[PDB]
């Protein structure tokens, strides 16, 4: 079974014990580890933060511990405009360029692949997202005739139902992927004036109209599409959403007003750390979503979705049940990666609760 974890670059600026460095994943942890954010410029791959190429190097050397250890780059996400992307692979020169300019950079810093996050090609851009996983692809085959190790080629995908009959024909990107993590975590947030859970499991018979979103339906959707199982992985949150109650109520259906208050480490409205979590809890209502299997806690008007060590486990075994490749956990340093908020001193004890299970079958 595959592991594949992100690290965001952005991630080393958290004052305090939030500050996270690649130093601190443990190399045996994971299968694969991301690093998160690759810009391009003038058409070219190319690094983003001031230090990139400091810290590649010290990801790139927990393989000097785990040799097996495969690291990615990932080209996009969120503050990347996606109409950038969508600029580039329209035309065949700028998109030739971005890709001839790949193997070298990854082969310079000691990646063994690129990960794409495109995130939302429009309906325009369907066709252009396949030349682009088509050709980028045939680049990587053609530069392992040189004798070096071929490079892997991976996609983060919208668990979006919408969002995929939109943007991506999945029967064709599948055959060219190594792998596809299906971004199964953001099935709700602010912009609906309710409460409600970003990653449930299951539908929920309770309601009925956004029965497309769980992480259930977007597995046997991607089935359907034509996605290979042994090539799909599981998107794991371990972050929480937040929201700012507008009445004294709690429950499901509760009114919002806006995100929850930032976090003293993360400093962002509408998202925790598990970590942040962990201390939050102290105090807080804890529930469960028996349908949904994800919990959520409140305090004073505060209202966090999130998802814990069961319902992680839980997740997994499902992953397991499905046969699909593996696990997908977005933010090892939204993991308690000290492992001294969360109780016990287990360092990631998010991830290494995934592990643990997919160490089973
Ligand atoms: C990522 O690359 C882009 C493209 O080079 C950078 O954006 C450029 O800003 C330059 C100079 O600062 C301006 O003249 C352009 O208008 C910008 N273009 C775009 C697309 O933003 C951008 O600064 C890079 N981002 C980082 C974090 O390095």
């Amino acid at each position: 079974y595959k592991l594949i974890c992100y690290y965001t670059s952005w991630s080393q600026y958290r004052e305090g014990d939030g500050s996270c460095f690649p130093d601190a994943i443990d190399p045996f942890l994971c299968t694969h580890v991301i690093y998160s954010f690759a810009n391009i410029s003038n058409n070219e791959i190319d690094t983003w933060e001031w230090n990139d190429v400091t810290l590649y190097d010290t990801l790139n050397t927990l393989k000097n511990r785990n040799p097996n250890l495969k690291t990615l780059l990932s080209v996009g996400g969120w503050n990347f405009g996606p109409q950038r992307f969508s600029k580039i692979a329209s035309k065949t020169q700028s998109r030739r360029t971005f890709i001839k300019s790949v193997p070298p950079f990854l082969r310079t810093h000691g990646f063994d692949g690129l990960d794409l996050a495109w995130l939302y090609p429009g309906r325009r851009d369907k066709r252009h997202l396949t030349t682009l996983v088509k050709e980028m692809k045939a680049e990587f085959i053609r530069e392992a005739q040189a004798g070096t190790e071929q490079l892997l080629l991976s996609a983060a995908v919208s668990a979006g139902k919408i969002a995929i009959d939109r943007g991506y024909d999945i029967a064709q990107i599948s055959r060219h992927l190594d792998f596809i993590s299906l971004l199964t975590y953001d099935f709700h947030g602010a912009w609906r004036q309710t409460v409600g859970h970003h990653s449930p499991l299951f539908r929920g018979q309770e309601d009925a109209s956004s029965r497309f979103s769980n992480a259930d339906y977007a597995v046997s959707y991607m089935l359907r599409l034509g996605a290979p199982a042994n090539k799909l992985v599981m998107g794991i949150p371990t972050f929480g959403k937040s929201f700012t109650l507008a009445s004294s109520k709690t429950d499901v259906g509760a009114p919002v007003s806006g995100p929850g208050i930032p976090g003293q480490f993360t400093k962002e409205k509408g998202i925790l750390a598990y970590y942040e979590i962990c201390d939050f809890l102290q105090g807080a209502t804890t529930h469960r979503f028996r349908d949904q299997q994800v919990p959520y806690a409140t305090k004073g008007n505060q209202w966090v979705a999130y998802d814990d060590q069961e319902s992680v486990k839980n997740k997994a075994r499902y992953l397991k049940n499905r046969q699909l490749a593996g696990a997908m956990v977005w933010a090892l340093d939204l993991d308690d990666f000290r492992g001294t908020f969360c109780g016990q001193n287990l360092t990631f004890p998010l991830t290494s609760a995934v592990k643990d299970v997919l160490a089973r079958a």
